[PDB]
DNA sequence: AACGGCAAATGCG
DNA sequence: AACGGCAAATGCG
DNA sequence: CGCATT
DNA sequence: CGCATT
């Protein structure tokens, strides 16, 4: 299989290098014969000649055309003769491009800024990570001496940890009796054993969590100081530090560089994006975090070096089995794009379509749009119409089904043709036309992009299937992100649609796509309403609630499955509704707000979470007891008398205060925060007190009765009394226990005031 | 008069400038004498030597202490020496004060955060606005070109409109034909004329409506842009923009930028604070506003340009008119506090007290206590007893009578000697005690707060009896305001005892001012019960309502006559019982809510009436006819068959939809209806939600106190 | 700009 | 490195 | 405006 | 809490 391509260059010519590994055996292929060009436009043809003399410099180096072919291809479908211009090198192109266009002669200019490496693999056809080809893999983890306002790198790293299928070991340069750990004499002879340790297992794959931009870089700077030629690469090159938007991402030549930091980022939704909080979400196991000021003090004391050993042990063992399970997903979605794994775990969801559809246009002899300039960018600033979100139904319902279409939007694409080369096309005998916004799209050929939809979708459920049927939970959790993520690529090609950097941008595509979503949700709700004796309870874009008001499970599950195949013998071309689940009970607070609990016992809320916010324990369990009411024992009323008892207790000071600390992160340095709320106000007394306030840091703190505004007053619990201090009960009814069952309560009828406790008179 | 004063440096020393007004000649006076300082209390005279030598720096520049001198002063009336460290320049104060504050030999510091200028005019003992000086004024607006999502200022400035007495103009760069608009060739000729006529005018104030957040800055941006030197200041200085809080303040040297927004802002009581909401507020005459979208279009496109010059006319014209009603009430205040017009205009209440009392002390050789810290404001953030408020009877009741002390707070102060000085200090002869919090406060002298309270009460009554007499509504409202500003200005000496940020914090002080207080009134409404048969139906803090059940209006105004009399003559020093009026009816519902109508028959109610955006006419009108047969006809049953009338027509479509009507640009009135050009013969409007949502909800507040609920109405 | 986010508690919704 | 932005709208708070 | 739900 | 009444 293909790793990855780049570029050397030799005498003046660059000469392309395909990192392959061949049963079992590294090898790197070399093409000298691979030119860089771009195409041209041209008023007229003959002009050509006057294009073909344009000059320019590159560092004292005339840059010239090297020679020119007329070919004929496509632009949207449509046949176009342009002029290919090839070039010496690939830097010769951002030296001479503007000048060519910039000449009179020349209408425009396409394909002038695809890096070599990758226009190489595109006009290959070749594609990475192809076959039953077993990669070696090595993960790696450092363990640094940090002290507060130093330079980056300016302490030593006091070890380096290395994973693999043959165990876990840590390089140290301190005598720490462990039989894993192996000991050295100074930082540089633990860089240069870890340097050694790569060398000799010869890894095609090395592991790190945010190595991008923090262990390597670290290394580098070590190396530096130490005169250490940390030659990692297997072409005996050093580490290739660059930059990669608003960060850094780095190269191995030869390896593959996996930093599961962006690919974690991205496929798990977590409050913190710690090792170990991603390493228990994954594997439901707990791992130990022992901190840089815990480190540095059993370095300097050498006591409890052990502990720091097996914490870094651990760092490289867990990121070890987190790319295990990671690597087969994102070596499918380099199949899938067309690039490097190292290239997809890296780039934005935009990048990848606009990677795959580069390489399609190439198969379909298609020229690629370019990208706008910034006039055409502000054209394309304008909105459109979106999903349909219907108002909910007011109430509490059993026997609840979700109905939800089956990748709605590419099946919309798929079915009706929508693409930018098939809108508005003239001459056609067939075309669909989109509701509302009337958009037409000829169906006599297939579109573009439609034609590339369908395989993406037939991966996907492959996936779907495999999970549904796998035993193991962690395995059938990968496999849900898996196919999560081939159901976000897909909906992004619709999305890159509106996207106003898209080369193929087509806000009408958009629109459309979503035109026909909103006629296929609010036709199928009027169909199962009229026809079928259902109730739509509520809806958003292409799923919807719905029972039989005075029937039971079984008669609510015949009838949704007799609807569903109603349906889907009306409905055209890849449009499916799915079964998608029953819930026992279900309320609808507002749109995008509700709760529903499955015959398992299992609640689902959305939008009723909030976690972000700053929630007190008292808070956070009256909705719990507030929702339990509901959702398991079906009594609005015993809900009700659970939030009056604790509005009571509140005023009547008879909640242990124990249940009124709010929790919040310090997620920066305090003087870097532009507004001021009650957890940084405690902050910043606590700074001044001495205490060590850092990005990370959780405040505990609680609100009393007294005169400020809430940051004011807010205290850590630490020094809070129950028998001096009177904490603020109209501020833990006001602004944690009512805001948050209110919302949930709105559904049932019941308002702010009928939740608070009855202040009788006497 | 003097109108301001500041400071500038030459060579390194610091040079005051008192911005005068004599004899209609502006004038600077210069004082080149003036020493900055502040006080270190040593633990040993002896260490003086060493605190002598700390240096600081401050860019490049060595400070040091000039000299000392000791000195005897009054620490809370307790002798204290301390050594009166002498500087160069007032940013040397900031520079070295923590480190001789750290000094293992000082004990503390003193005084080392008054600003130079504000401690000139304290030790000088000079006063701003003082004498019948006759100040000239203009205001001024501008209009300019506004495209949405572009940066500050990046539009043109179109108009520059200004007023004085003498009319208001318009100058601008395109052909308008008004007889007031005054047509230039370019922006930068109309920024130019305008700084002509400011120069020409020269007005000692300049009147603007948010000028210190809006017109000063755009100004600026564009005076930048076209290379212009804004010369505005007597002196020769461009308007000086300083951040004030979390907004901006700009100040125009030799003259006064008064800024009507902030004083318009604490002083009414609004939904909205634009210059039209104002102007109507005050002077009962609709003010047209032309929006930004309007002012941009008609400009592009040449139409309906003599709309906007008019809208801009008005805007100096409405500025200036109400500088003029605003600027006595701001000119006063600076005479009280003893700080500049621009200071006081835009300072909180607290810094008018704080200012008031740092004054007061150097005339009395107290040092000030410092500002909390961080660490000390935590700990001054605990609450403490406030006012007492009865649960009302509920009903109906006729001939009632409202008795209320007079200033309850400052003349607990000054009858009990209530002062941070004065508690528990050991060695008096005489004490006032303090119920329930047991404080004892010392009666043997004057304590400081005690004895500045007297004044301002005194100053407060002589603008309630001018105010009483005057004729001119406007004036009296006027006198309303300022006689109201003194009533909460003292009123504020107590809050700021309990103020965390204060200096002559006193937590013990403001709890026994409450707890006196809560002891009077208590103690007025046993007596009033107890001896003169009256019925109390609802009290609040140092006020009640009370009546004698079976007795007519007559009987109830003598007898409460009778009891004022007794009850004064027992009450000590200060404390005084008025007799504040008299209502034929009156409903109690909750504590902070209730109605009463008086024998002219004007109704008044706290607690009900609400300024939500959302007020249609039927629940307007039923709400109004529902107060009518309670407090006027003095039926409930009639309350009740309204209700149930308005509902039943509402049902029914009987109600005309006019009724019903509820009232992107900030200001714009939306005008809808519930199902703006509705049609009854094709559309019907949602009846429940009139019912429900605006009928119901506003009168069952009120019919709550009888009994009745949403399902009787 | 140096001093300015802050006068207090009680109570309803 | 030469590419690289971070696929879309709806809706609550 | 950020974040959550599609 | 937010705003109104003291
Ligand atoms: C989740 C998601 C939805 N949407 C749009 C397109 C989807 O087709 C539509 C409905 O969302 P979904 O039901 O979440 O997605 P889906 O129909 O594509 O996939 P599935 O088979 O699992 O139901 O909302 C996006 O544009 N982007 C997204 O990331
Ligand atoms: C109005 C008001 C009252 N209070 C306190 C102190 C007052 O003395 C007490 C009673 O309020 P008021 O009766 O409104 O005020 P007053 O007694 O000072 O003045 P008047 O002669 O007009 O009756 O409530 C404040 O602390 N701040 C205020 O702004
Ligand atoms: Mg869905
Ligand atoms: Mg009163
Ligand atoms: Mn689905
Ligand atoms: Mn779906
Ligand atoms: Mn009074
Ligand atoms: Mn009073």
């Amino acid at each position: 299989m293909i790793l990855d391509t780049d570029y050397i260059t030799e005498d003046g010519k660059p000469v392309i290098r395909i990192f392959k590994k061949e049963n079992g055996e590294f090898k790197i292929d070399y093409d000298r014969n691979f030119e860089p060009y771009i195409y041209a436009l041209l008023k007229d043809d003959s002009a050509i000649e006057d294009v073909k003399k344009i000059t320019a410099e590159r560092h004292g180096t005339t840059v010239r055309v090297v020679r020119a072919e007329k070919v004929k291809k496509k632009f949207l479908g449509r046949p176009i003769e342009v002029w290919k211009l090839y070039f010496t090198h690939p830097q010769d192109q951002p030296a001479i491009r503007d000048k060519i266009k910039e000449h009179p002669a020349v209408v425009d200019i396409y394909e002038y800024d695809i890096p070599f490496a990758k226009r190489y693999l595109i006009d290959k056809g070749l594609i990475p990570m192809e076959g039953d080809e077993e990669l070696k893999m090595l993960a790696f983890a450092i363990a640094t001496l940090y002290h507060e306002g130093e330079e980056f790198a300016e302490g030593p790293i006091l070890m380096i940890s290395y994973a693999d299928e043959e165990g876990a070991r840590v390089i140290t340069w301190k005598n720490i009796d462990l039989p894993y750990v192996d000991v050295v004499s100074t930082e540089k002879e633990m860089i240069k054993r870890f340097l050694k340790v790569v060398k000799e297992k010869d890894p095609d794959v090395l592991i790190t969590y945010n190595g991008d931009n923090f262990d390597f870089a670290y290394l580098k700077k070590r190396s530096e100081k130490l005169g250490v030629k940390f030659i990692l690469g297997r072409e005996g090159s050093e580490p290739k530090i660059q930059r990669m938007g608003d960060r850094f991402a780095v190269e191995v030549k030869g390896r593959i560089h996996f930093d599961l930091y962006p690919v974690i980022r991205r496929t798990i939704n977590l409050p913190t994006y710690t090792l170990e909080a991603v390493y228990e979400a994954i594997f439901g196991q707990p791992k130990e975090k022992v901190y840089a000021e815990e480190i540095a003090q059993a370095w300097e004391t050498g006591e409890g070096l052990e502990r720091v050993a097996r914490y870094s042990m651990e760092d490289a063992k867990v990121t070890y089995e987190l790319g295990k399970e990671f690597f087969p997903m994102e070596a499918q979605l380099s199949r899938l794009v067309g690039q490097s794994l190292w290239d997809v775990s890296r780039s934005s969801t935009g990048n990848l379509v606009e990677w795959f559809l580069l390489r399609k246009a190439y198969e379909r002899n298609e020229l690629a749009p370019n990208k706008p300039d910034e006039r055409e960018l502000a054209r394309r600033r304008e909105s459109y119409a979106g999903g349909y979100v219907k108002e909910p139904e007011r109430g509490l319902w059993e026997n609840i089904v979700y109905l939800d279409f089956r990748s709605l939007y590419p099946s919309i694409i798929i079915t009706h043709n929508v693409s930018p080369d098939t809108l508005n096309r003239e001459g056609c005998e067939e075309y669909d036309v989109a509701p509302q916004v009337g958009h037409k799209f000829c169906k006599d050929f297939p579109g573009f992009i439609p034609s590339l939809l369908g395989d993406l979708l037939e991966e996907r459920q492959k996936v779907k299937k495999k999970m549904k049927a796998t035993i193991d939970p962690i395995e059938k959790k990968l496999l849900d992100y898996r196919q999560r993520l081939i159901k976000i690529l897909a909906n992004s090609f619709y999305g890159y649609y509106g996207y106003a950097k898209a080369r193929w941008y087509c806000k009408e595509c958009a629109e459309s796509v979503t035109a026909w979503g909103r006629q296929y949700i609010e036709t199928t709700i009027r169909e199962i309403e009229e026809k079928f004796g259902f109730k739509v309870l509520y809806a958003d874009t292409d799923g919807f609630f719905a029972t039989i008001p005075g029937a039971d499970a079984e008669t609510v599950k015949k009838k949704a499955k007799e609807f569903l195949d109603y349906i889907n013998a009306k409905l055209p071309g890849l449009l499916e509704l799915e079964y998608e689940g029953f819930y026992k009970r279900g309320f609808f607070a507002t749109k995008k707000k509700y709760a529903v609990i499955d015959e398992e016992d299992k609640i689902t809320t959305r939008g009723l979470k909030m976690v972000r916010r700053d929630w007190s324990e008292i808070a956070k369990e009256t909705q719990a007891r507030v929702l339990e009411a509901i959702l398991k024992h079906g009594d609005v009323e015993e809900a009700v008398r659970i939030v009056k008892e604790v509005t009571e207790k509140l005023s009547k000071y008879e909640v242990p205060p124990e249940q009124l600390v709010i929790y919040q992160p310090i997620t920066k340095q305090l003087h870097d925060y532009r507004a001021r709320g009650p957890h940084v106000s405690v902050a910043k007394r606590l700074a001044a007190r001495g205490i060590k306030i850092r990005p990370g840091t959780v405040i505990s703190y609680i609100v009393p009765k007294g005169s400020g505004r809430i940051g004011d007053r807010a205290i850590p619990f630490d020094e809070f009394d129950p028998a001096k201090h009177k904490y603020d009960a109209g501020y833990y009814i006001e602004n944690q226990v009512l805001p948050a069952v209110e919302r949930i309560l709105r559904a049932f009828g019941y308002r702010k005031e009928d939740l608070r406790y009855q202040k009788t008179r006497q």
